[PDB]
């Protein structure tokens, strides 16, 4: 079953509302006035260059960032071309990337929400139609819609009364989610 | 002015014939005799989307290149998917190492290219055309720029000059 961590900052938010906010912030720092854009320009595969246990990317319009964790592979020009595939265990969303292979992995300076124990696995044979590819490809431009669809399905699998319209508070009460430090 | 280094293997080759051979080999390992594919490696240094180098190896063979300068890739920023900035050098050879990046077998390098494309030109920039072409082993854009630079030293020089002739003209070095 999916497990979720959320910053205390977002306790009262629905998952959908949170994802819309992260996506808006990825598109424009001014969706969160008061923020600065000064994160290191870092990211990629860990260890890379085209495979790793993490793939991480930061916006260049803001410090919004994600980290995909699992056992991931990118085909580049090999068939099926431009496919990210493998096992996707977690998606963590927040602000500012730090780290990399040389310091124990990528991290977020502020982790806002992390969706873990996802159990997603896309074989190479599915190419760009794989769920892993669609989720991560969306996030590279700040589009959380594919991620949102998967989170909704995974929550409903726990209990059909849970959904992306549940608040993090409600998911905690249901035993799926727990709070982490302020963002 | 442009400066060229070349393996003596290509002393009597013309620049155009060498580029055609590297491109052919980028496309098919069988394009050269007795070669084996055994080198995916490359990217920006430092990256992820900007660097003093961008390097890539073929998937069909170990043919590879390294672009050197002050390079930027826009990803989704307008104009989207544009590689721009200053391109000072292109090195061509076989098999990538490192990540600065280097070639196991460096065959030819073209340096002091003096190319500079602003972001506003988007994918029409010369830098973009040169490097993007080489990502699929297409050396035509590179070749046209080399030809212009050679003629700027002297109109009698060209991509149909041999490397030895360019050495005699003070532009190339074995
Ligand atoms: C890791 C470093 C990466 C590099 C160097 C890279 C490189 C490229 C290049 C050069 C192209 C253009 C190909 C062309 O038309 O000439 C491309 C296209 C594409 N890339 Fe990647 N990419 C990377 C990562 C990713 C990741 C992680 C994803 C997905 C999660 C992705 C998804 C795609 C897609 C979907 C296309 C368009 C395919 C099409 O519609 O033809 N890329 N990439
Ligand atoms: C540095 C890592 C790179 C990544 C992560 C990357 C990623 C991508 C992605 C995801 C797309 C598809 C866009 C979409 O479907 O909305 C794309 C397309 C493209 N990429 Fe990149 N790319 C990289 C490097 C490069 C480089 C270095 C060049 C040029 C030298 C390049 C040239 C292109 C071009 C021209 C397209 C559009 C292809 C088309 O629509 O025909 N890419 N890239």
């Amino acid at each position: 079953s999916i497990s979720i961590s959320y910053s205390t900052t977002y306790s009262g938010w629905t998952v959908a509302d949170y994802l819309a906010d992260w996506s808006a912030y990825f598109g424009d720092v001014n969706a969160r006035p008061g923020q600065v854009v000064d994160g290191s320009n870092t990211g990629g595969f860990n260890p890379g260059p085209f495979d790793g246990s993490q793939y991480a990317l930061k916006s260049t319009a803001s410090d919004a960032a994600f980290i995909a964790g699992g056992d991931l592979h990118y085909t580049l020009f090999s068939n099926p071309s431009h496919t990210l595939w493998g096992k996707l265990d977690s998606i963590a969303l927040g602000d500012t990337l730090t780290g990399g292979a040389s310091s124990g992995g990528y991290a977020l300076d502020s982790q806002e929400v992390s969706f873990s124990n996802l159990g997603l696995d896309s074989p190479i044979a599915q190419g760009r139609d794989g769920t892993v590819h669609k989720v991560v490809y969306g996030l590279m431009s700040g589009d959380s819609s594919a991620l949102q669809g998967q989170i909704d399905a995974l929550l409903k699998a726990v209990d059909p009364s849970l959904s992306i319209n549940s608040t993090f508070d409600q998911l905690a009460a249901a035993g799926v989610a727990h709070a982490t430090p302020a963002a």
